[PDB]
């Protein structure tokens, strides 16, 4: 399922509920790992998936503040995950930064992020 | 105060939210396009402690495109900035992702712009 | 001749472009924003035998932000569709990126939206 | 360098020439290999990239019409090459579709591409 923890290929550490309505709650973590790195999740995933063999959609936001640090900028996952023998969450994301009007143009990153159960 | 509150899109969808002071947002969105009707959940989260120069405030937000009435297999994220004063916006760019087979996962994500006016 | 001539979006940035009837986009653009000065070349694609229904022609275009003048080391690419009529429009999405290491790479792109309007 | 034949995750073929002052010119196909299957496309690369170890930006536009078939549709694919041993040339891509004005909320995907120089 989708409950557990993950990693991505720059090392960062998904932990995530997933709610039987819903909900997706947890922490996203650099690959440094302490306190520091850790900030809170929240999202949305298709809790009644097709039964096709498709995958089921989900996203998740993270604002870069914590106790420690705050990078004035947010980040959505949007995606898709893949059960199965070896599960995926395969994602896009934008992410962007609190910036003046004159600056909104390069306000906003995006990427691409894979996810799975192996820790590095 | 400033996020809290009812918005509207361009392209006449609805959004209502409510800013925590953890940073949480958490609301309902009320879709004008696809396959969707009535109201949807929504959850995100926002900068609670933004710069106080002249700089937006970041937020994110998803729903997923299921309720009690329909389920698109698919979930969107907007990711933005909150520009307040007397003429408030959000202003976002967003991923609409379906879910899909291996064969079909190149076309799985849509992507768009939403401009939000506070009402 | 639709899409042959002079464009200004919203940043005041202009694109000067010429339509062959093989589908080529030629033309040069200069950035009202970014490490830009004077004109850059651009090449791309459109669609030369577009629907005759009331839907948009598809196009898009790359510039690579070197000249004689500057390097930015970095390249946009716009994709979109225009909408003829009185008021023409272009309206794009594009993708904006930088050579960077690989320890930078996931932080490699921006990504907006520009509209265009004829002169 | 970037002149040669290259092949992404989806069995597409890029056949692209570098031109010493900026050009990308070529021809990019599905992973059929066809007459039916190949389309025109130009773009541009940083003719001069910098010397410290990064990538080369580049961007290149194929529209989906050819002889045989016209999808209505463009895509644009913005991104980096890695040069080295294992050469590569990562990129993001948006595909726009023409669409009525009513549709145009959904006429944009996006995804990324990965190439290499080796034949699957
Ligand atoms: C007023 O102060 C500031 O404005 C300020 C202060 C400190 C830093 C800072 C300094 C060093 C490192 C980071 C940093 C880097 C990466 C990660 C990370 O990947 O966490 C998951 C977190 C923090 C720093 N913060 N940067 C962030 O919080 C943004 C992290 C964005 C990570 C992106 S999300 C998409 C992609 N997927 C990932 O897993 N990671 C990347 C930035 C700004
Ligand atoms: C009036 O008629 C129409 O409107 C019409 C007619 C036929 C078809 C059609 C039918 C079957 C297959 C294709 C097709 C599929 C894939 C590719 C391809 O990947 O070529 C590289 C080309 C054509 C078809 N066309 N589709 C396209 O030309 C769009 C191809 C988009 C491929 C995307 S670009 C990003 C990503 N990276 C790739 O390498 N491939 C994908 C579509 C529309």
């Amino acid at each position: 399922g989708i409950t557990g923890t993950w990693y991505n290929q720059l090392g960062s550490t998904f932990i995530v509920t997933a709610g039987a309505d819903g909900a997706l709650t947890g922490t996203y973590e650099s690959a440094v790992g302490n306190a520091e790195s850790r900030y809170v999740l929240t999202g949305r995933y298709d809790s009644a998936p097709a039964t096709d063999g498709s995958g089921t959609a989900l996203g998740w936001t993270v604002a870069w503040k914590n106790n420690y640090r705050n990078a004035h900028s947010a980040t959505t996952w949007s995606g898709q995950y893949v059960g199965g023998a070896e599960a995926r969450i395969n994602t896009q994301w934008l992410l962007t930064s609190g910036t003046t009007e004159a600056n909104a143009w390069k306000s906003t990153l995006v990427g691409h992020d894979t996810f799975t159960k192996v820790k590095p």
